């Protein structure tokens, strides 16, 4: 049995989370949201949300990874009937990696169009401008009509051909995204020295920027503007638990793989402390940025800040693009803001890759000496099924999948995952792990949260996402009934591993169901107790205990 790489550094698992989490969404959705639900007023329910529930279901999936020494499925031997979970992130990472990587090939493609004197979306004198086009905006025009070429679709069933400007960029994404995971963590620990950093670099040279600019500092005001009164709605409740659950990299198996390369004796609380927070605050500073910006923008156009600010795939490729365009020396930083873009996508998609590459492996031993083929496998099967995304309507299918791939799907696998960690292993027997593993037990604090207010507050993330269910849109274009119904089979194909592997267990294991039962929900580490009838979660003790 080969033994299992280890992160080369430390540095190199504290970049890889970072750099996943700290993604293109993340640097420029929270701080809009922010601003939307009452400014700091929304930094109250966040933090609060973060301190009951999202810090510790982040230290908890990093350090059952790091216990259990696997990927997201093979971590499921402290409760195997729940295994289905590991699977489902894993499904949950694959479906993200067949849209999200498109958002990295439209970067790449923005950033070859900015190396040029003249940015071809400052004026619509061009051949892919409408006659409507009035300084739809010049940006937004090229990016429909230039970039994606919408206008040659009618929608979701008239992808048409896929583009091979934008298939090129992406088979560049492609290849760095094989070249960066072919090798394991040894390589991909390394990548991140670059493209978990270079990010910061960039954002505080376009914060220097930004600040400078006439009509910034109204911006910023408004982004920090507090509203206590915003805080009676229950909308800003429910914006703030859903942000937290999205944004912290829960649900996908990244953490559990990450945490599976660390040293069984590292600590993975100080990692967990150290990593959300560094999140929140790129998260919390990428806001000065994006209200920067977008203040000069308002000042510019004599409009309200709301107005500026769209919300969609191409609130980076419209307005962003559009404000450096007024700048002097343009080109430079419309190069500078696209490399930024290709850092913060590519550290995200690796991270993704890498959960499912390490949760497929461990799971199966056919794979595990050959990691350069599977890896090139699933790359490929990645750029075969991003290949809908670049085509004519390839928004629509992006739209689509950026709704459906992980809404409701990462929710409920992380509840499932909580329940499972929590419930049928125990937060006595996982602190009982932890303190092994650290030296020091979680305290009193950390097992509620895991055992009572986590599982509680993702329920009710749950319900609120399926209840306030909105059918995804673009533009005017409104998705047609089968195109719901398609998107709801494909968030339905990763959950519904949990109760199918749940069926394939309970029948596979032999004897009668009360000897199924105890070897489907006892841990693999206690199978000579349930040999002689000591199952503990037959015991009503040990549901109650915490
Ligand atoms: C959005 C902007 C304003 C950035 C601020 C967000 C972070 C800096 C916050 C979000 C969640 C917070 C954490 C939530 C929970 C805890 C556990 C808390 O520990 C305890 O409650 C005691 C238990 C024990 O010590 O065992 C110590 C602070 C800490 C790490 C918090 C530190 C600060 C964090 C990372
Ligand atoms: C395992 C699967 C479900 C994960 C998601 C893969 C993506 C890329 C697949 C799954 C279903 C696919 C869609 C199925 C139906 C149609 C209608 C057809 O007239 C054009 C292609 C289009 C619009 C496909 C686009 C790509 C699509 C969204
Ligand atoms: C011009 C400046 C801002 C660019 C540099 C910013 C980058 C390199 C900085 C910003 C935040 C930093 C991280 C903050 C704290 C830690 C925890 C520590 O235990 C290991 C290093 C690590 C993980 C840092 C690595 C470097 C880092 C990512
Ligand atoms: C539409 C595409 C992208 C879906 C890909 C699904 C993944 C999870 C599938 C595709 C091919 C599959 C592998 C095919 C061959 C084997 C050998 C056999 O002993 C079962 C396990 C194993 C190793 C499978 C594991 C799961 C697998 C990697
Ligand atoms: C698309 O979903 C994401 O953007 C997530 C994540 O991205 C992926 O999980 C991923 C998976 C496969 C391919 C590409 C990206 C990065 C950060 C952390 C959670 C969230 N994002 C804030
Ligand atoms: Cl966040
Ligand atoms: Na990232």
């Amino acid at each position: 049995a080969q033994d299992r790489e280890t992160w080369g550094k430390k540095i190199d698992f504290l970049l890889s989370v970072i750099g996943f989490a700290v993604d293109l969404a993340n640097v420029w959705r929270f701080p809009y949201l922010c601003y939307k639900n009452g400014g700091g007023a929304f930094l109250v329910p966040y933090l609060l949300f973060m301190v009951i529930a999202g810090m510790p279901l982040f230290y908890m999936e990093l350090a059952l990874g790091q216990f259990n020494r696997e990927g997201a499925a093979g971590v499921w031997k402290i409760c195997p009937i729940l295994k289905g979970v590991g699977f489902t992130v894993i499904l949950i990472s694959l479906y993200v990696g067949f849209f999200y990587n498109v958002i990295i090939a439209w970067a790449l493609h923005y950033l070859f169009s900015s190396f040029t004197t003249e940015l071809p979306w400052i004026h619509c004198n061009n051949s892919w401008n409408s006659p409507n086009c009035s300084d739809t905006t010049p940006a937004a025009e090229y990016f429909e009509r230039g970039v994606l070429h919408l206008h040659q679709s009618h929608g979701i069933d008239d992808l048409g051909p896929p583009r091979w400007q934008l298939t090129a960029c992406l088979v560049l994404v492609i290849v760095l995204l094989y070249f960066s995971l072919w090798k394991g963590v040894k390589t991909s620990g390394k990548v991140v020295w670059i493209t978990a950093t270079m990010p910061y670099v960039v954002l505080t040279a376009l914060l220097l920027r930004g600040v400078t600019l006439p009509g910034a500092i109204d911006g910023i005001r408004a982004y920090l503007s507090v509203d206590f009164y915003r805080l009676c709605e229950a909308s800003v409740w429910i914006d703030a638990a859903t942000q937290v659950c999205f944004s912290l990299g829960v649900g996908f198996g990244v953490l559990i793989a990450f945490s599976s390369y660390n040293k069984f004796t590292n600590n993975c609380y100080r990692d967990a402390i150290v990593t959300t927070s560094i999140n929140s605050l790129t998260s919390f500073s990428s806001g000065f940025v994006v209200f920067s910006f977008l203040g000069y923008m308002a000042q510019k156009h004599s409009v309200p800040i709301g107005d500026v600010a769209k919300d969609g795939p191409g609130l980076i490729f419209i307005i962003y693009p559009e404000a450096i365009a007024t700048l002097p020396l343009s080109s430079a930083w419309a190069v500078v803001f696209f490399i930024m873009l290709l850092t913060l996508g590519i550290d995200s998609a690796m991270g993704g890759m890498e959960s499912v590459i390490t949760g497929l492996i461990d799971e199966f031993q056919l794979l595990h000496r050959h990691r350069e083929l599977f890896t090139l496998f699933i790359v490929l099967a990645t750029f075969l099924l991003s290949l809908f995304c670049v085509t004519n309507g390839g928004i629509y299918v992006f739209t689509l999948l950026d709704h459906f791939a992980a809404g409701t799907s990462i929710l409920f696998g992380v509840l499932i995952e909580a329940i499972g960690v929590a419930w049928f292993y125990g937060v006595g027997q996982f602190s009982d792990d932890i303190q092994q593993m650290t030296g020091q037990r979680p305290s009193l604090y950390w097992r509620l949260c895991w055992k009572l207010v986590s599982p509680c507050f993702l329920l009710f993330v749950v319900v609120v996402s399926i209840v306030t269910f909105r059918p995804p849109h673009y533009g005017a274009y409104i998705f047609p009934d089968w195109a719901n119904a398609l998107g709801w089979v494909i968030a339905t194909s990763s959950m519904a591993m949990v109760p199918i592997y749940a069926a394939y267990k309970f029948c596979s294991l032999p004897g009668s169901f009360r000897e199924k039962l105890a070897y489907a929900i006892a841990p693999e580490k206690d199978r000579e107790l349930v040999d002689r009838g000591e199952v503990r979660q037959f015991t009503l003790r040990h549901w109650l205990k915490v």
